[PDB]
């Protein structure tokens, strides 16, 4: 059988440039203000693979009293998120990130973020979705005041 | 086979508290469950049977002071009787406060119950938008909910 | 053999009604504001395909900068994208489309839509749902400043 997974995740500007998403540093007036790096992209795909082996979430797999993976980016989550995943039964069937922000650009940075997704899961570039979208100059994100992403996943048990 | 299905909903505080969530009632310091209302749209979707709005107007007085899981246990009633069965559900409430987490073990008890499924094919997490947006303000909060069904 | 997608769009009110969601035009006070004719739902629901099929988005497959479908309607872009995906052997397991609005009202346009996206898939109706719901006047929705729109879709590989 296959099991769907959902994540979101937001985070504030604030701060110094640059901003990474999708394991990508990108260069911004401001940086994204959150307890690490403010990967929202891999915060929420991280959620959503977790999700779909019902795991709970990152701050149930990585809590406050845990020091092992404090100060760890997102990759280094994202990887720990997958070995403890794989050692459940589990494979990849595919996964899909959506990024929402108003600024900066994010098309010429998403190959990267594919690339680095791709080797953080030991799957295929083919199974790995990743697309940004703008509201507008609508909402919280349209006036740029911080950056959203919805992820999903499909995994194999 | 499976069948994928999608929820969002959005509850306004108008007296702010309490609030239920995920059946389960939260001091904050239809019955405006966002956690179940996504879910059931959500599993609805999935069986392309609409969703709550459609199943149970607010014009027909039939459902008339009916809560969440009654609404939750009857459309999984007529999901089932289309032949499906469950895969699994992913839940998250979107909310400034107050603070779900003491009580998500409760609502994913309730979510299992109503469904007739394994705890460990519901999966309800919370999180925030950092202050941001009407939800991040305190004006309300939001879920948003994916499905997956058999057959 | 599975295959997830999500998609996600917002467009701003502007001008003069009436908009068009799902292919159906529905009277409103206000139209919407697109480079496109604004279908919000029918581009949440491309994108979604396309996530699905790891195609990216419509701005991967028709940007501005691309004469051939410059000036296209929602539904011809739909089932361009729609040709291409069933190119790499993808066939249709099915979509589930969630319009975020406080205002026209949908459902009584919903029948109609589900109607013309199971035509433009060459799917069975019973594929096909789409839902509408408000944000309790909370938000740019809520507020009636623009519309948003979410959709899943699963294909089979
Ligand atoms: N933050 C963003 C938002 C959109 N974009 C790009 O803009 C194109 C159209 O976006 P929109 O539908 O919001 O007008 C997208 O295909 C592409 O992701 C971007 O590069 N960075
Ligand atoms: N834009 C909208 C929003 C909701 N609705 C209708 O209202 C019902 C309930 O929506 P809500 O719970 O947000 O008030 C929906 O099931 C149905 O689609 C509509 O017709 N048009
Ligand atoms: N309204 C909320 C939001 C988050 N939380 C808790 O806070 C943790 C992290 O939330 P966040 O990503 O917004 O900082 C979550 O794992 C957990 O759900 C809560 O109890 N109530
Ligand atoms: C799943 C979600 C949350 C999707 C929408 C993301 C978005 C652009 C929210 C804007 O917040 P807002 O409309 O509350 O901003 P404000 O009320 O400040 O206009
Ligand atoms: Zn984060
Ligand atoms: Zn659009």
């Amino acid at each position: 059988e296959m099991r769907i997974g959902h994540g979101f995740d937001v985070h504030a500007f604030g701060g110094e440039g640059p901003i990474i998403i999708g394991g990508v540093r990108i260069p911004y007036e401001k940086g994204l203000l959150a307890h690490s790096d403010g990967d929202v992209a891999l915060h929420a795909l991280t959620d959503a693979l977790l999700g779909a082996a019902a795991l709970g979430d990152i701050g149930k797999l990585f809590p406050d009293t845990d020091p092992a993976f404090k100060g760890a980016d997102s990759r280094e989550l994202l990887r720990e998120a997958w070995r403890r995943i794989q050692a459940k039964g589990y494979t990849l069937g595919n996964v899909d990130v959506t990024i929402i922000a108003q600024a900066p650009k994010m098309l010429p940075h998403i190959p990267q973020m594919r690339v680095f997704i791709a080797e953080d899961l030991g799957c295929h570039m083919d199974d790995v979705n990743v697309k940004a979208t703008t509201t507008e100059k609508l909402g919280f994100t349209g006036r740029g005041e911080g950056i959203a992403c919805e992820a999903v996943a499909l995994l194999i048990k």
